[PDB]
């Protein structure tokens, strides 16, 4: 199968036997995708072992894969295992089981169900400040993901279930301590390597009850959801799963935990990591931070409480969040498995090929963005948003399988940014790694953690 | 009793004695609420005779009335009589009777019972195309609500009872269309609303607003006819045989009149916006190639079709207003509302507010796109109401209408007919309808 892209006349790096091109990942997915886009142009192919991966960068073709031909051709992502009972998780589900679950979990993030969560998040916004004030009253660096990680946990545990689990901290909370080591795709680990480079050992590992999420983490979270599921008010992610489990049919008990673990993860890890990138950029661009602070005070004078409506009114904040996501799309890539032979936009694609959208590369392509390395929130002004293509800039994906928690993620991060910049300013402190080095490993994180100085206003 | 809104400091137009403000309805309910929305902003109160009506536009206040404090304070709509045996209908009943019926008829539109009706509807979707093709191969302008109203009668008499009858001169469509005619210049509907203190005179006199021998053509037909009918006989074996017919009168009128009128409102906008009709015709051929028959699932995938239906129902909300009767003194969202006031949600005026809609008069299905769907408050756009007393057939109507719209744009395109009223003039009468009947030229593909 290593002669596939030569057959189709599609350029790409020459693959080694067995390994394919995975050796080229020594700088990470992101540097590999940039170089290949520069070397080969609009379309190229490579192999993750024996798995052909076709990378597409054309906006029309991307819309076909992500939106037009989703339900019929590009329905699922690259198979990820061994996962055990977590195969029922929405992000991992396939075909009919995914359609069932997506529809069932959509009503969790309506503008009505979101509006109902601002007062709940309004509790832990003030808590995030009080923990910040302590580290501010005394000259000392502040690791942001710890304090952002704590905030995220409280926000996902109470809006989806109704359970306050972090009493002002309580910094050694078992939820965060177990959830951070939930999945760490270390490519140096022979495990995630051999899974990718020889993706036929999953069935063995599955019958051996081996899982990519450690057992004590899955157990602790599994015990807790059974401890949370009693419910004997407001309809929440726990209620939407329980009212329909009580009523084809239906939602299982090991399935109801699976969706909770997915939500519990993304709510904690994705939110806190993007919040760190933002604050790093504001601290390294004081003009942008002052301008954002100037906007927050105009919309919310006297440190007014942020509301659902006032969050959406702030134009510069939305630009700051978007430009950061442009530079740091935490998904790095978007993938879809081609389930049958298709010829999209005049290009034949055979069954079984994974179609990959190099999001990180597209977000930094000079042919789409001026000075793509520079942090310029003005790209996303309404004056300039004409020249921004929704299929080049896809930080939450696109189409029927985009980020289901997008609106929740943006509001939770915006509510956090408002109540923080309302009370503090952020300066570098030399131990701040400048410029920021990105983790040359699997997921999108920095090398050294983000540490900043916090001053009170 | 006319100095109420003056006491509470709530703005409003001055009431004439006995009449109140009902002389401003000469332009219809819709134009009155919009005039009031501009002059008296946010909240105002007027009078329907001796009946004070508080019009609220704040979406949080709308949510309190429609959802939060529904079961408690705002359970019942405005009193409507004389009704007779029709007092037992779900839309007219109150409190306890409403609760037992709202739960009883809710299983009619579960995701299961609603998927059972797809092969029942898919038969009449070919008689509609075969009847339009006789008037399309000939260059004859088609009156849309006629051929539509026929399709709406079959679907409701076969998804609720299981009897195939309609489709031309059908006795059901004939008696159903004249079931109620709220002409506001008829001295009947005017007075009993303005001077309602004579309603119980007509109630003890066995008088009713619905025609006697129109209620009889439908009272004996149900005695003649798992679906909607079956779901009620199983609980009957305290549902009486009089309250049973009351519900069939509701489902048949709604399933016929409400479906046909909106579909005509849809077809009018698609003809006036060819770039919208063509863009919708290209989406139906992609999810359903070779004119593939539409199923339950292929309907929910079509996004533009939903954004067209939602933009029409924004423009033409056939209910115009939502109403709840405040049953005790309350102070909701920082405002005293006494007992007996009718709280009114001006659905038509809200669906065209420039504060919530840009270029509202213009038809743009792009307001409901997933990118712009975020900007839509679910208490400003409430074409089916909201809360525990919303439209029970909303999920049924949203599917049934979309089932009709798909089987038509696969075979025919629609152009104006010169005699088509452009722009469409709304009926300055009572209900929401066009003045002249909608007519369009039908060209086959
Ligand atoms: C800054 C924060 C976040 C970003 C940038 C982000 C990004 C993404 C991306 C790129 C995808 C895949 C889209 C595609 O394949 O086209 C996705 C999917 C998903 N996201 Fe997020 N996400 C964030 C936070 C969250 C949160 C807070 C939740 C809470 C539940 C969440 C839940 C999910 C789920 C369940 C999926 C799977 C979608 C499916 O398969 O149906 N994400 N997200
Ligand atoms: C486009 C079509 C339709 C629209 C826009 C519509 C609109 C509405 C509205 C606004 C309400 C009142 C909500 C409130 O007061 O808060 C309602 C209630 C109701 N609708 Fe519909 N309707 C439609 C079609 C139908 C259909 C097809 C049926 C079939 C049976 C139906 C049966 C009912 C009934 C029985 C009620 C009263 C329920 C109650 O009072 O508890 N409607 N509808
Ligand atoms: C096969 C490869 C790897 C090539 O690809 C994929 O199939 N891996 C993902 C499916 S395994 C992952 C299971 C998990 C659970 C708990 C903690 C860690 C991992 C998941 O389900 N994670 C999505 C749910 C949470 C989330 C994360 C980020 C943003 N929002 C929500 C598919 C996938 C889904 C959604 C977003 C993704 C972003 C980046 C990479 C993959 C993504
Ligand atoms: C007191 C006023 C008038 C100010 O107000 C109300 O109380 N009148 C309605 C209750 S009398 C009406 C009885 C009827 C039956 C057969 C044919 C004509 C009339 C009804 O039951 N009609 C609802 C049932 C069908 C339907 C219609 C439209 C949309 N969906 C379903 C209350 C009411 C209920 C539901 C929807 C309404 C829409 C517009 C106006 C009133 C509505």
């Amino acid at each position: 199968s290593h002669g596939l892209f030569k057959k189709l006349g599609i350029p790409g790096p020459t693959p080694l036997p067995f390994l394919g091109n995975i050796l080229s990942y020594h700088k990470g997915f992101c540097m590999f995708d940039m170089e290949c886009h520069k070397k080969y142009g609009k379309v190229w192919g490579f192999y993750d072992g024996q798995q052909p991966v076709l990378a597409i960068t054309d906006p029309d073709m991307i819309k076909t894969v992500l939106v037009k031909e989703c339900y019929s051709v590009f329905t699922n992502r690259r198979p990820f295992g061994p996962v055990g009972f977590m195969k029922s998780a929405i992000s991992i589900a396939e075909d009919e089981e995914w359609k069932r679950l997506r529809s069932l979990l959509s009503p969790t993030f309506t503008s009505g169900k979101l509006k109902e969560m601002v007062p709940i998040i309004a509790q832990y916004g003030d808590v995030l400040v009080r923990n910040l004030r302590r580290e501010a009253e005394t000259g000392k660096p502040v690791t942001l993901k710890d304090v952002f990680g704590a905030y995220s946990m409280d926000v996902i545990t109470s809006t989806s279930f109704g359970v306050n689990i972090d009493s002002l901290n309580n910094p050694q909370d078992p939820f965060v301590e177990n959830t951070k080591k939930l999945l760490r795709f270390d490519f140096l680990d022979p495990f995630f390597l051999s899974i990718t480079v020889f993706p036929f050992l999953i069935p063995i590992l599955e019958v051996l009850n081996i899982c990519v999420f450690p057992r004590e983490v899955t157990n602790f979270l599994r015990k807790s959801v059974k401890r949370m599921k009693e419910s004997r008010h407001r309809v929440d992610f726990l209620q939407l799963m329980i009212d329909s489990q009580n009523s084809h049919k239906a939602l299982s008990d090991l399935e109801l935990v699976a969706q909770s673990i997915i939500f519990i993860f993304a709510g904690y890890e994705t939110t806190s990591s993007v919040l760190s990138f933002i604050m790093y950029e504001l601290a390294t661009h004081p003009d942008v931070q002052q301008k954002l602070q100037e906007e927050i005070d105009a919309v919310l004078p006297n440190k007014a409480p942020p509301t659902y409506d006032t969050v959406l009114q702030m134009e510069y904040l939305d630009m700051v969040v978007n430009e950061t996501l442009r530079l740091f799309p935490i998904a790095m890539r978007l993938e879809r498995v081609c389930k049958k032979d298709v010829e999209i936009n005049g290009m034949f694609i055979p069954k079984g090929v994974v179609v990959m959208i190099p999001s990180y590369a597209l977000h930094r392509d000079p042919k789409y963005w001026t000075e793509p390395e520079k942090f310029l929130p003005e790209r996303f002004s309404k004056k300039n948003k004409d020249n921004i293509d929704p299929y080049i800039y896809t930080p939450f994906g696109s189409g029927p399988r985009n980020c289901i928690g997008m609106r929740f993620a943006l509001m939770n991060m915006k509510l956090a940014l408002i109540r923080v910049l309302q009370n503090f300013s952020f300066k570098p402190c030399k131990e701040t790694q400048i410029p920021l080095k990105l983790s040359l490993g699997g997921l999108l994180q920095p090398e050294k953690p983000v540490v900043l100085k916090v001053e009170s206003r």
